[PDB]
């Protein structure tokens, strides 16, 4: 729900491993 300030537009989310799921090219923390 809370954007992790990370996006998978060009490269995959690195911080996303903490739970951040890429929603519409932008990783959100549930």
């Amino acid at each position: 729900g809370t954007p992790c300030g990370e996006s998978c537009v060009y490269i995959p989310c690195i911080s996303g491993v903490i739970g951040c799921s890429c929603t519409d090219k932008v990783c959100y923390l549930n």
